[PDB]
């Protein structure tokens, strides 16, 4: 019984998915004499929090009730009662959080403002899935760094283009239908110039309601890449750059009244650990790593990718020479290559889909 | 009930796999008045063949009887009288076959002669089952060459070793085992010098029961393959060397003392469609092309495959000189490079095997 | 299949009201606005707010232009507070996705008639079968004036629920018993004969974890022979309506009410069925759990009113005539007045093979 | 890969099921270098052994080589040479049996007869499936008393007719054409002459495959039997009655001049136990007791029945005079109704078929 509550306070909370932004999923439900009394979850962005519809629906029945809550209440004594407080006022006796914040700095701060207030406070419950609910909203929180996925389409061989640098289509229609979706999961999408001036790539999620545009990341070492460039112009979603001290000065304020934000680094090549760190500062939460060969090396000898997404079409493309999926410096040697592990493989048309993680 | 006893023969067919060599495997079934009375399959090559097995077991009930025979009856007049004209003496009434000849000079052949003895005869059942079944078979008769299967291994990017050559646990042993089965249904293990230079591998079939070997051949184009590697003094199974008028003739003759057999083409490279054409006047009907991101090329290039498999690992060995599953000429548009069709996904162990066909 | 996505949540919510309701049926509602889930509820407790009602609250101003799809035709009737129906046209929704329609032919729907006239898309359907089994009993209840009747017993392999002396036992597993106890949580009221009572002293009440208001334990006596004694009397753990006939004497009908025990007289020399039923059906009973009697058995099939069968049998073989079987009494003379049932679940409690099938 | 030959083994002799009669089922596989060279199986009653099949398709192929048996070689030394005999004579290395032969006397000679003739006898290989084979035959050579499946039909309220005796619409035709299969499954059909007085059936099974018809047993104490009744008339199949010393005598004679085995018990009334063991001292090895809730009732009363199956309809027929599935004394006291175990819960129709076993 103890688990059930918990479990149905997951369910609500993800009801919500793709609706909060860049604000946690969260559920709660409100038990009072073995009976639910009050069901909520944050459903949209900047509205109420999931503990006080529970909570309001529960009414009268709130007092000398438990409560289960798929994350840690809110505790700031803002602009309003936090839901830690609204907890308390309520008169429920006994709840149950699955996970504290994930904030290093405010974890355990709703758990305390209830406990003295001789809220019995239970934590854990079912923990391990209140973990799913939110990855890569947590992952930013408890690292400071953007959550990044690396995606890729490419032959059967692991070419993501042919000696030409032709990438007329490796993967099905199907494929990329697919591949959009996460353009919408993802505050951010990131190539490096070597495809933006290859491909003039447009870069912007077009699946249903949108309802906010992802950030276009391109990473330029000597800002070459023209201003004919759909991310520099169509102002459809933002569009910043890195780049080093080598970009010329003009075409840099030039381009920055044109609405890119261009960001420069004072490296000699553009270290990816710098650029997920600044992203991380302008406030986003997760990148969308798809392109260039080069910058998706650059990103495995680095470590620093979350997630890998390789579409995989039934076609050898071949030849020496021809752009494979990852470059970079890689891995001279095997025992120093980290070892992933396969989480799903599901086929979209007549291509595949493998996607794994680390350790 | 008909598709039950096609299914049986079937059945019975495979129980003499790997050992009849280049000849087909047949399954066939004398069914009286509605019970078995005979079965057989065709064992050992130049021996027996499931007709005659399944009839001469079938004795006195051989009359007015049915019979469901895998491929249409051996139907040429040789040292034996064929199975075709041996079903027409046992008295048998109806005949049921899977599909007719691959030779286009003895289809349906054998199927008129029969008919024209008083025999219904039936097609079809089982059709695509009994082409599974001696599936290299039937391509090495319909096409004149060895059906060829390309294999590798490589990290999920499709690097099959790292910038330095340094391949060591590309692939779980879970898979070696694995990829061990086609050493026991195909004729032949191929594979470049380079790959006797970088892993000298004896290339042999070490599954449980491992009774007869394939033939081991490397594409060594001036001789240039170590005097000392295992496939040269294991002795363990046969050794065929393809090289070119470059070869020293002193050489050839210290190799040859030690039971390797070597040819020596006319051309100054070596053409992939000469050697398989030569493997095929030699007996050879299928080849298991392991080693070679150049070879494996060579054959795609050239069109010279039947069957793509290939390992992958949770891994990613970054590498802008790292070598990817196939290397060498490579198509140069999309527009041209060959569409193949996934025939299956399956994973095995931590790591994942896809396979797939052209057209 | 997004349509039904939504009203299988919906329908999901509904079953957390498992509990707190009684009588009230389960009921979810879901709201959506421009793709997005803005509001969610549910029938929660008895005499309380109704699905539609959380669901529209929490979607705020959201519910302007929105769909809402509710697992059964909301409120028409005006009573109290504002009907379901008339709060989804005052808050702006443009489109309704109902299940199924009221229950009630009196009601059936009048909702959906309200909202059209407000020009709000009526769309009906959507995951009806699965509406249907959430409140399978309540609208037997609702559609036929009468409880919904299961009928359970405990078998031998060859149909015997003892030997030729009376003995039983160990003819059910403890699974089984377990097994068979969930259902007197499911029903309203738990049917035993007399004989039951006098021969095994029950407490036909429900152990299983997690219990609110006992169920109604009913017993159909005859000559009110059932024995002052105790349990359904003394045991003050669960009302307990006895039904008799005029033979019952007069000292001991009001001897027994001195408790709490409800006495029902009917003006018959034969309890009839289908008068305990209806009397049942007036006092509130949406559904009775016939367990009681070889006989009561009897009666509850010749006279056709139970509308699920459940039957465990164990590996055992009693055999023997004169061996009380499954279901005594008249029964069918003539063969082609036997009623067809059909087989709605299979499954295997432990050693014990538990059998399941309902009318036609 | 020893088991996968006895598997094989395994799947061969299942191929002789309902052919075999009154033999047992016999699968002899002989493997030589590592390759199947015989398979062989018991197809014919009073024709060729498992053995005798693998050895002849073996040939030379058998001397220095294996063959497995899943039942221990014949040795009946007669008419032609032990099966014992052929896998010395064939000269056979090794020699394997899943289990012996169940025959008490014979339960050895087979597996030493070769033993001393100096073959290694590696036996008990897959002994469990090569048990469940022949579970019938196994049964009856291990205790001497045929193997009894009881069947019977009812209504869920465990009833086999209406209070007026109806039983016209029970079990419906599926249940009913389940029935018959059983009756070519079994050498012979026991009923009591209650069934005869009552349906006068004809007690063969009418599906058309059947090349010898099963022996028709009535339990008949005071030989009441009609004399036009089908089962003696027909003549279509054996008729066998057991009767006491109450048998008027001029009948007996009426009905064995039609051809009608009458067998005279020596007891005052007819025993179950004695008139199987004196079915078995005739040949019959199973039996498939049908009608009679009487002899139903004996049977169980008894204890024997190696199986009861139990055909249930979706209808309750009531009556507290309606006949029960089992009648007669029955068990007394709980404490003593022996303990059954469900095999099988197949549905037919809209009935359900439940089927369970002793101990
Ligand atoms: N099928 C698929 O999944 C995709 C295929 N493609 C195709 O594949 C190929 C990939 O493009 P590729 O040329 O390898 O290049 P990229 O798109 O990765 O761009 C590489 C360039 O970006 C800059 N850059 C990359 N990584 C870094 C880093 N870590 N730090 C600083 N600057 C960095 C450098 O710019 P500079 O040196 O100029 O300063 C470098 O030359 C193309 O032919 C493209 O068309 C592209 C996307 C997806
Ligand atoms: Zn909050
Ligand atoms: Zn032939
Ligand atoms: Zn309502
Ligand atoms: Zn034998």
């Amino acid at each position: 019984m103890e688990e059930y509550y918990m479990k149905l306070a997951l369910d609500l909370a993800k009801q919500g998915e793709g609706q909060t932004e860049s604000n946690p999923l969260v559920g709660a439900v409100v038990v009072k004499d073995g009976q639910i009394v009050g069901m909520g979850a944050h459903l949209k962005y900047g509205e109420a929090h999931a503990e006080v519809h529970a909570i309001h629906m529960a009414g009268a029945h709130a007092e000398g009730a438990d409560i289960y809550v798929t994350l840690e209440p809110c505790s700031h004594y803002g602009k309003t009662p936090p839901c830690a407080e609204l907890i308390i006022n309520s008169g429920i006796k006994r709840v149950f959080v699955a996970m504290r914040d994930p904030n290093p700095l405010v974890a355990g701060r709703g758990i305390s403002m209830m406990k003295e207030a001789g809220i019995e406070v239970r934590e854990g419950i079912l923990a391990d899935q209140a973990e799913r609910l939110n990855e890569k909203f947590l992952h930013f929180m408890r690292t400071g760094l953007p959550y990044v996925t690396l995606k890729a389409a490419a032959s059967l061989d692991g070419k993501i283009a042919t000696s030409t640098g032709d990438s007329k289509w490796i993967t099905s229609e199907a494929a990329r239908q697919d591949a959009q979706q996460y353009r919408k999961t993802h505050q951010s999408i990131l190539v490096g110039v070597g495809t933006v001036k290859a491909d003039n790539p447009s870069l912007t999620c077009r699946l249903p309601n949108v309802t906010k545009q992802p950030v276009r990341v391109i990473l330029d070492t000597v800002l070459s890449i023209p201003e004919d460039a759909k991310v520099i112009c169509d102002q459809i979603a933002p569009t910043w750059i890195f780049t080093t001290a080598r970009a010329d000065e003009e075409k840099k304020k030039r381009l920055s009244a044109f609405g890119v934000n261009i960001f420069t680094l004072e490296t000699e090549r553009i270290q990816i650990p710098d650029v997920l760190k600044i992203l991380a500062e302008e406030g986003i939460m997760s990148v969308y790593v798809e392109g260039g060969s080069a910058v998706h090396g650059s990103f495995v000898k680095e470590g620093c990718f979350q997630e890998i997404i390789f579409y995989f079409a039934p076609k050898l493309i071949g030849g020496t020479h021809a752009p494979s999926l990852i470059s970079g410096e890689g891995f001279q040697s095997m025992k120093d290559v980290p070892l992933l592990q396969f989480t799903d493989i599901t086929q979209i048309g007549r291509d595949i889909k493998l996607t794994a993680k680390p350790t």
